[PDB]
C-alpha cells in the first residue's frame, strides 16, 4: 500500500557542502547533500525509503518517463522563522496534489501523512540549508516518475519518487518588486478541456519552452496564457493570475480565473482567495476575464494591479503585455503597488512565524 | 548550432553477447539488444562524438528537464530482413526529418538528420544478427532526445542527451488472420488541441493518455478512440493514424482519414497509406474531417466497409467495435474481408521485406 516513514534508512554524506550566500541565489540551481529516494514495483509494491547523499539516478533507457512523460512533481518551501523556527506552509495542499496528480498519472498511490514525514525527516537532516534570512527560503520538489523498462504505452509497473532541496532567494531588488513584461500570443495554448492543465504533471510544461524562448527574444520575460476564441487570460508562466480593478458593474474586485479545467488550483491562489474573502474590503470573483476585458478597464483607466502567484516568488506583479503587435501597458506599479505589497506581507508573516495560524506547520 | 559525426564513432563491444529471442513470442518494447547509441550535448561545447557501447543504465542528474518538465522527445522505425537476407531500413529519412521538427518544438539542439541516420545504421550493423529472422517479425528502432539540464526552472535546456535503442518486435497477427480491436470513445479525454504539440512525437503528448487507456480496459475495450470538438471528430486511435473505408454521403467509395491541421501526428504509415491509394486510383482519397455522427449515420445505412489504425509497429490494426454513450457499436471490418487492410498489409510488407521495390527502403 504505501512506504512508512518509521522505516527510514538515512546514509548521511560524509563531506558536506559549503552553503551559498542566499542573496546570490537563483531558483533551481543549488541543491542540498541529501536526497529522499522510494522505489516501488508492481510485484512488491513500495520499497522502504531511503535518505542519501544527492546523486544521479540510475534509470533504464527504456523508462517510461523519458518516452511517455510518466511524471509528476511538486513544490513547496521551508521557512526560516523570526523564532528560529523552521516552519512548512499548508504542506498537506501539497501532498493532496501530488496524489491526485498521481492518480492521473497512473503512478501508485502511498499515504500522504508519510510523505509528508519523510520529506520532514529530510528538511531536518538538511535544516542549515535552510536560509538565515526573512526573504530566502528552502525550496522542496518532491518528483515521481515512471521507470517502466519497457516500450509500450502503458501503466507502469515501476516507478521511484524522489524529494530535492534547493534554497531560493529573494526576488525583489533595489528594495522593491521586480515586475515582469509578458508575451500574449494566442497561437500558443498551455492547456485545454478535457487535457491535465489542473494536475502538475511534467507533459504540461515541455510544451510551453518554445513560447518562453519566443516570449524571451521579444524582450519579454514570461508567457501570458491565452484560451478560446475570446481570448481567455489564464495563467501567467507558471503562476496563477490575479486582476484588482474596477469591474464593469464599477465595484472594486480581485479577480482571477476560475478552475474549469485549464488552471493549475495553486495553493497560493487559494490562500490568497481566503485572505481576500477574510478582509472583507472588495468583491472577490473567480471568472473569465478576456483580453478584450482587459485592454477596455485599461482604457476607462479602471486597472489597479495585474500579478501572478506561485510558491517561489509568492506574487510577481506585471508592468506590460504584448499583444498584436502593441506594449500594452499596466499600472501596477504605479498604484504600489498597494494590494500586491498588503499580499506579500501577510503572506512572508505567516510563512515566518510574524503571525501565528494554523497554515503552517513547525519542523 | 554544428553536428556530432558518424566519422568520429567511438564503439566499445560487448564482452558477453546475450542470447536472441525466439521471433514467434516477442512482445513489443519488452527486448533489448546488446548496444545503445549515446551522443551527449551542452550549450557550453555543443555536440560531442557519438559512441555505441553495451546497453546500460542512464546516469541523470535528478534534476535532469526531462523527468521534471518532459524535456524530450522518441521516434520508432523498423529494419528488417528480407527475403534475399539483406537488412533494409523504410523511409528512415522521414523519421529523421520528423525527429528534427521535434527537437526545434522541444527547444532541444538541431543536429545533421544524415549524420544520425549514419550512426543509427552502423548500431543496426552491429547488432544486425538481431534483426530477427522471421518473415513477419522485424528490429524496432526507438531514437530517443532528453534534456539533461540539471536545474529546476522551466527553460531551454543548456545539455541534452540523444540515444538510441533497438528492440525486436514479431507479428501483431498469427494463422493469416487480423486480431481487431474494441474502441473506447468517451469525449471528457482530449489527446490535443490546436496551438499544442499534438502534430509531434514529444513525450508530453503520451504521460495523458495513460488514465485514458485504463479506463478503456477497465470497459472491456483494447484502445481509446480520441475525440474533438463539439461535433466530436474522430481522429486518432491510440497512438495510430485512423482510416475510414466507406461509402461517403455523395455515395462514392471513399479512403478517409482527418487531416494534419494540428491535432494529427503525421504518420509514416499513413503518409504511404494515402501515396498507395493515390497510385491505385480505384477510389477517392480524402483527408477530411470525420464524425462520430457521421460514422453512426454510415453505419445504419450499411456504408461502412472497414476501419483500421496505422502505424510503425503493426502497420494496420483493424477496429472491430466502437463504445460510445453507452452503446456498442458494431464495425464490420472483418465482414468485409478486410480487403483493403490485408492489401496495404501485404504491399507495405512486401516493400519493407525487399519482396517489391520502391525506393521506400535502404540497404544496411
Ligand atoms: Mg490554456
Ligand atoms: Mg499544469
Ligand atoms: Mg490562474
Amino acid at each position: 500500500g504505501t512506504f512508512k516513514a518509521k522505516d527510514l534508512i538515512v546514509e548521511p554524506a560524509t563531506i558536506l557542502k559549503e552553503k551559498p550566500d542566499p542573496n546570490n541565489l537563483v531558483f533551481g540551481t543549488v541543491f542540498t547533500d541529501h536526497m529522499l529516494t522510494v522505489e516501488w514495483s508492481s510485484e512488491f509494491g513500495w520499497e522502504k525509503p531511503h535518505i542519501k547523499p544527492l546523486q544521479n539516478l540510475s534509470l533504464h533507457p527504456g523508462s517510461s518517463a523519458l518516452h511517455y512523460a510518466v511524471e509528476l512533481f511538486e513544490g513547496l518551501k521551508a521557512f526560516r522563522g523570526v523564532d528560529n523556527k523552521i516552519r512548512l506552509f499548508q504542506p498537506n495542499l501539497n501532498m493532496d496534489r501530488m496524489y491526485r496528480s498521481a492518480v492521473r498519472a497512473t503512478l501508485p498511490v502511498f499515504d500522504k501523512e508519510e510523505l509528508l514525514e519523510c520529506i520532514q525527516q529530510l528538511v531536518k537532516l538538511d535544516q542549515e540549508w535552510v536560509p538565515y534570512s526573512t526573504s530566502a527560503s528552502l525550496y522542496i520538489r518532491p518528483t515521481f516518475i515512471g521507470t517502466e523498462p519497457s516500450l509500450g504505452v502503458k501503466k507502469p509497473t515501476k516507478a521511484l519518487l524522489f524529494v530535492l532541496l534547493s534554497p531560493v532567494g529573494p526576488y525583489f531588488s533595489s528594495g522593491t518588486f521586480n515586475p515582469v513584461s509578458l508575451w500574449a500570443n494566442p497561437k500558443y495554448v498551455r492547456a485545454w478541456k478535457g487535457g491535465t492543465g489542473d494536475c502538475k504533471m511534467g507533459g504540461n510544461y515541455g510544451s510551453s519552452l518554445f513560447a518562453q524562448c519566443e516570449a524571451v527574444d521579444n524582450g519579454c520575460q514570461q508567457v501570458l496564457w491565452l484560451y478560446g476564441e475570446d481570448h481567455q487570460i489564464t495563467e501567467v508562466g507558471t503562476m496563477n493570475l490575479f486582476l484588482y480593478w474596477i469591474n464593469e458593474d464599477g465595484e472594486e474586485e480581485l479577480a482571477t480565473p476560475p478552475l474549469d479545467g485549464i488552471i493549475l488550483p495553486g495553493v497560493t491562489r487559494r490562500c490568497i482567495l481566503d485572505l481576500a474573502h477574510q478582509w472583507g474590503e472588495f468583491k472577490v470573483s473567480e471568472r473569465y476575464l478576456t483580453m478584450d476585458d482587459l485592454t477596455t478597464a485599461l482604457e476607462g483607466n479602471r486597472v489597479r494591479e495585474m500579478f501572478g502567484s506561485g510558491t517561489a516568488c509568492v506574487v510577481c506583479p506585471v508592468s506590460d503585455i504584448l499583444y498584436k503587435g502593441e506594449t500594452i501597458h499596466i499600472p501596477t506599479m504605479e498604484n504600489g503597488p498597494k494590494l500586491a505589497s498588503r499580499i506579500l506581507s501577510k503572506l512572508t508573516d505567516i510563512q515566518y512565524g510574524r503571525e501565528e495560524r494554523d497554515w503552517t506547520i513547525v519542523l
